[PDB]
């Protein structure tokens, strides 16, 4: 009957139903949010709402994303403290209606009376897409954002730079795309799989970026760009080897392989430093959200050990751990950002491998995205007074196989990462109440070594995405896989109407 995903914190079914009619009147940034709602509602149902049987009141004691939704025979009442809260209330309202309403599509109207009080458990409810390995483009990204918005996810992490490609136009360094965005293989080589010789790639112009930022903002999704440095940087090194390469005498090309590249940025070169600062400057212009992800995963120190300037620099900082070069590199970038005006300042996120270095050089106002040995890494981060986001490889990497069936498309894993396994992960299990404030939230990540087709992307994304979304929103004590299964089954219709692909295993 009522199938709400994410499951609200508190839901009480009440007497009777609220009948819309064909018109009604509403008492109300908030107006613009409601305006959007009105458009979608009219599109889907034909109901017109004039500017009262619907009231939106400001309740300043509610958290930033919280709301109350009271539906009775007489009236729909909504309370929230911020625009986002009102948006989420209206998401829930739509979800109380036939699926075509959430789909925004007319088909060939009442609400059940309810009392809802709702707030997200976590402020960070994210999805990351890797477009470095395979590029999907503007239309598909809009579809991804649409999927996220359904389940009240609010953070899109854009993994735009890799060994195998660079996907964002940087004005001051045009070769990043000219070289970095194109390569002579669609598939990425691994084991017996060899490069296929086909010219393949693509990138976003700064105009494209701004359009996608705007589109997401309308659905209260903030975009975090990732420029993954100084590892996972072979494409950038291929573009500008003279100052980025540790070994600029050697050949440097965009990588056609899967795996971990040793062709990392020369963090000791001064022009490499200037490059990074100027990239960050351009990002600051395109991305208004207050966070930047600088990566820091899987960065072999091997080439630094064979580089004279790097050996010298490591000596001057008085370290025996070549990992410290990476951390010192981040320090200079962090310091640089701190000199800029307040409105141009950005907080930094890193993958948890950065904890393997002497991080006290950086300070503790960084955010750690925990992926490998994630549970332990997050605890480690929280203990050091750092904020942390949980994105464990198992089971939050939703590019991994969701089934063992021989008919599944090719991707990583052995099919153990089922909807059930994703849902059953408990982010806060055995996490001391004193550490919990540092846990900003959760994220599903999607790596695209194997995934090249939008249809396969969607197939793997859904419905596991919704499970992570619910984990991020619904308090643990209110979560239940069997209940979730029953609720998510109702979204098959929504997916069909939207023309989204999805795994059918639990449908
Ligand atoms: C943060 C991070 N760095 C690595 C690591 O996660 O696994 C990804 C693939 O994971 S998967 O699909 O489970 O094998 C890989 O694409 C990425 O380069």
């Amino acid at each position: 009957e009522i199938a709400l995903t994410p499951q609200p914190a508190h839901l009480t079914v009440k007497d009777g139903r609220f009948e819309f009619g064909n018109q009604l009147k509403a008492k109300v940034s908030i107006r613009m949010v409601f305006e959007s709602f009105k458009k979608e509602l009219q599109e889907a149902t034909g109901i017109k709402v004039s500017s009262a049987r619907i009231i939106l009141d400001l309740n300043p004691q509610l958290p930033a994303e919280a709301y109350k939704l009271n539906v009775s025979k007489k009236q729909v009442r909504i309370e929230a403290s911020r625009p986002a809260g009102f948006y989420y209330a209206l998401q829930t309202l739509k979800q109380l209606m036939p699926r075509n309403v959430m789909a925004g599509v007319a088909t060939s109207w009442s609400l059940p009376s309810v009392e809802i009080e709702d707030a997200p458990r976590f402020e960070w409810r994210g999805f990351m897409l890797d477009e470095g390995r395979h590029f999907f483009g503007k239309d598909e990204i809009k579809r991804v954002i649409d999927m996220m918005a359904i389940y009240k996810m609010n953070r899109f992490h854009w993994h735009l730079t890799e060994d195998q490609g660079w996907r964002i136009e940087i004005k001051k360094y045009p070769k990043l795309t000219e070289t970095g965005a194109w390569r002579n293989s669609k598939v990425l080589a691994y084991g017996d799989v060899k490069p296929d010789g086909e010219r393949y790639g693509g990138f976003y112009t700064q105009k494209d970026i701004k359009e996608i930022v705007a589109y997401a903002k309308k659905k209260f999704i903030e975009i975090i760009p990732e420029i993954d440095i100084p590892g996972h940087s072979q494409a950038a090194v291929a573009a500008y080897p003279e100052f980025l390469a540790c070994d600029p005498r050697d050949k440097h090309e965009v990588w056609l392989q899967q795996g971990i590249s040793t062709d990392v940025i020369n963090v000791a070169n001064p022009k490499a430093m200037q490059f990074a600062k100027e990239v960050i400057d351009e990002l600051t212009e395109l991305f208004p959200f207050n966070y930047i992800h600088l990566g820091g995963n899987e960065c072999p120190t091997r080439k630094w050990q064979k580089n004279d300037e790097c050996k010298k620099l490591l000596s001057e900082i008085g370290s025996s751990n070549f990992r410290d070069l990476q951390i010192y590199f981040y320090k200079q970038l962090k310091d640089y950002i701190a000199t800029k005006p307040a409105d141009q300042q950005r907080q930094l996120i890193f993958w948890n491998e950065v904890l393997h270095g002497n991080t006290s050089i950086l300070g503790n106002d960084i955010t750690i995205m925990a992926w490998i040995g994630a549970n332990a890494a997050a605890k480690q981060a929280a203990k050091q007074g750092m904020n942390t986001i949980l994105s464990p490889q198992i089971p939050y990497y939703i590019n991994r196989k969701q089934s063992k069936l021989p008919t599944e498309p090719m991707s990583q894993g052995h099919g153990t990462e089922t909807v059930e396994a994703v849902y059953n992960y408990q982010p806060l299990k055995d996490v001391d109440a004193a550490l919990q404030p540092y846990y900003k939230g959760v994220q599903a990540n999607f790596w695209t070594e194997w995934v090249t087709e939008p249809s396969v992307l969607e197939y793997l994304m859904l419905p596991r995405l919704a499970a992570v979304a619910e984990a991020g929103w619904t308090p643990q004590e209110k979560r239940n896989y069997e209940d979730f299964k029953e609720r998510i089954r109702k979204d098959a219709e929504l997916y069909d109407l939207k023309g989204w692909n999805y795994g059918k295993h639990i449908m």
